[PDB]
């Protein structure tokens, strides 16, 4: 029974957690009595992130990880068992951007950028994720942040869409080889969100975002990590190899 | 604020009209969205298997009612859907859960009877309930949330179950266009794609008829409904506010591979 | 191996085939050496139809289907082992149609006859046909026709898209079964087709929804289908097979 | 309208062509009539390709190509348009392989190997063979080779898998982007093809229903359909030819 306490002596890790969906997810594991580790490239980020969940009362400690660089990984996934005593939760958030142009045109540094960081780095953050978990070994739960564009295309921004859809693959495979020893591995794949940056964007363009989502308005953080934590979850426990679509109806047309 | 408010009073003054759910996934369900704090109408077909279940909930100390319900008769569906709301007072989730079954065949030697019995029950039934749900949610207007009961054979076939299958994926097709419909009038609707779930009469079945279904399943057993229920829960739930128009699996990694 | 003579001596049911998509696939059939049998319900629009072929030098005949009714298609396809000596493909591709309303206000039976008519009567068609391709019994093809609305949603048009995501499960649930006995059984999922004069800007609202920037026409539709019912294709089987400008890749 | 001569008049580029279904891919296009471009890895293996298909009366020539190189790439494009004029038609074929670990214990070098290869390897292919497509204005068709891995997963295979799945992505954006200007870009998912082991073999047929493993050839058969004119209406998609392995 219960919401406030559910993963309580549980701990879990979440990249790119200094921003948006990654720190909506980190402030939800806390409401959850998680323990949460505040990964991210912006080191102060990351740590500004972690100290407003401790003034919060969540227990919580940052730590500086660049998903591009298996190291950093392992770096991380270590700071987490040594911090917290275990590693039970993983939200694979970590992720750009990328210019947009047709594929003819594009930049192929641009490219390379976006594929290692929102592609190479989940399978990097699983590579090591895994076996901290296994070892523990009392199972756990792995949710990778997909897209829309996991699922569907979107003109201008191929290597986002690549990418994407590698992560939908990479939590495929990696379900099926560890759902029977415990560990569940799913995707999310939300739709447009509203941030400051896409708050920039002018009229004319925000609207033709808008007007891509039957639901009649972009998501918010908060929508998306409710999702993972769901998945992340007890409740969720048949819950495994998945793509959960937070999208409002993007797809269903 | 849902961290403020919690577990037992996440649903409270929301009624919630269930079909199907005397038992398995339908009660499991029902079960979940008491606990929660929500009214509680129990339909389905066995009206004795009804009362049962919502005495049951009294007993719990939920509050609950039951009503005989034939989804293949829109006229049923229209009575329970207005029992829900003269009961209750309003219709704010709905579970479209009803459903069964049919004989195993190649579709060469499929039964027509059969085939019809199958599509109407588990395709008409979730287009009647919604074709009532909907204008008694939409008429109050809150908002809400409707989740259909489809089945990992909505995405995928299986051999010797093409009426099963094609209705299933049926109601995957009703949930899109519905959702799409209604996304922006504040009505979501989604739909589950259970795995085979550890039902109380496939325990009578072969050993290793068993074990051939465990078997599809990568995470190594068959599911529980309440397993079922916590998925069907957290969609008909604000926490899911942006969740519409999609199709969420609760298998095995069935369909993973 | 030739094109002209691709499905010579086998014998074709295609439904539906007075007109449009079938009408399509009925000649293109025909252009590849096929026999063909010509079904419909409009039986005076099927029996121009065969006419028509017969006048290209295509061995056809016409009969008059309602894939509504279970008794009717199996005398279709007793009509066209009868008429040919065997049956080896079939293309499910009489449909309607369906008004537009929302979900919660839709017409009760409007649903049933759209439901009845695109999933059942592609139900009724498979269940007649397989018996007759597996008794020929060298193997044999089947394509049903869905849509892109088989695979995603369209508001105002519940009961439409409902049935053909339904025939694209029993798509994959009767190859399944067939596969192994040498018997390919696939689905299209075509997007909308140039069947006209609809309000101007409806019609380039149509239009804006396939990034091809332009509708499909039938006899591309029919180019699939027969690639499909082809020995080309041996080793597809249980796949819905989108012909659509893009539409569902956004 | 002419088996024979269906791609008269017309260049395509083939990576991978040398050996499976990039070979077999070469041989329709050049029974269809087509004039071929054999780009692989293996120089020799290309060579004796391209030599083998010129004794049959098919315009071929071979160039070396590696397609995790993004020049290599350009290279293997800019000779296709020198040696024949101008390009319209292209299969992305050039594929690997990837040895077999769960996620947790999977090799960081091979990862990339193959992501780079089948992944990228397809980008850098697009991205050259588009604006030569698009220069000689006359609108041609691309066909990547994604997989059943390219929608469903295979434990033991996470790189494999993610990368055939990046071509299904990369497949459905491009194919957005260029339909209007007249080039269909789709994606075929082949299921195992004969092309080893004890009775593991066994298993792989038996989760195909057809029953048996598919040939190279049935799978150029679909690929050259695609990117055939009769495919005109025919873009963004994928589609399968496996044995009916994705539909349970
Ligand atoms: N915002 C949207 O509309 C949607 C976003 N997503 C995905 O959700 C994830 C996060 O999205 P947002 O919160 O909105 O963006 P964000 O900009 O607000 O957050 C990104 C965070 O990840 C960190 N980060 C960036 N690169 C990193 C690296 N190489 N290593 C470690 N950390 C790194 C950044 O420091 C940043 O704090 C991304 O994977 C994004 O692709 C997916 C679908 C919808
Ligand atoms: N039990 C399983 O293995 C799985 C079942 N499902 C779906 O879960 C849903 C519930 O099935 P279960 O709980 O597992 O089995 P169940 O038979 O125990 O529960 C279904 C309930 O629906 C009722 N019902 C049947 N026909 C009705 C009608 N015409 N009108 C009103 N009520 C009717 C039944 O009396 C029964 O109480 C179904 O939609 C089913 O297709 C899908 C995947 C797994
Ligand atoms: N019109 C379009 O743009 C698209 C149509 N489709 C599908 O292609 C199929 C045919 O489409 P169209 O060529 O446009 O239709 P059509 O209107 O041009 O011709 C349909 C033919 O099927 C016959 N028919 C109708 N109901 C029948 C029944 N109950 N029994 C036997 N025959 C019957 C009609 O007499 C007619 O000859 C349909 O299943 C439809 O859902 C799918 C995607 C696009
Ligand atoms: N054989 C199978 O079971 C299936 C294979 N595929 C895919 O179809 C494609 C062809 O595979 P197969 O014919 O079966 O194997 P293959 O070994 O017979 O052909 C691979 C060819 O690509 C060349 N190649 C490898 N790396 C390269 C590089 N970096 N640059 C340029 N060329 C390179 C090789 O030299 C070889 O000639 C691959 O992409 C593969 O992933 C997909 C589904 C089924
Ligand atoms: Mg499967
Ligand atoms: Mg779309």
């Amino acid at each position: 029974t219960g919401y406030a306490a559910e993963f309580a002596g549980r701990t879990a890790l979440v990249t790119g957690a200094a921003s948006g969906i990654g720190l909506a997810t980190a402030r939800r594991l806390g409401a959850g009595g998680a323990r949460v580790v505040v990964a991210d490239f912006n080191a102060e980020g990351a740590e500004k992130a972690a100290a407003e969940l401790r003034a919060g009362g969540v227990e919580a400690a940052a730590v500086e990880l660049d998903v591009t660089r298996p190291e950093s990984v392992e770096a991380a996934v270590g700071f987490a068992v040594d911090t917290f005593g275990s590693l039970d939760l993983a939200v694979n958030n970590a992720g750009i951007g990328g210019p947009s142009a047709p594929t003819g045109e594009y930049d192929v540094a641009a490219y390379q950028r976006v594929v290692r960081t929102n592609l190479d780095g989940v399978f990097y953050s699983m590579r090591y994720e895994l076996p901290a978990i296994e070892a523990a070994g009392k199972g756990g739960s792995i949710v990778n942040v997909a897209s829309i564009l996991g699922s569907v295309g979107f003109a201008g921004s191929p290597a986002y869409v690549a990418a994407k859809h590698g992560v939908v693959g990479l939590t495929k495979a990696a379900a099926a080889e560890y759902a029977a020893r415990g560990i569940r591995i799913n995707a999310v794949g939300p739709g447009f969100i509203d941030t400051p940056l896409l708050k920039t964007m002018e009229e004319a363009a925000y609207k033709g975002l808008v007007a891509l989502h039957p639901a009649g308005r972009l998501g918010r953080s908060d929508e998306v990590a409710e999702l993972i934590v769901f998945l992340l979850s007890d409740r969720a426990s048949f819950v495994a190899g998945s793509y959960h679509l937070v999208d409002g109806a993007y797809t269903a047309v």
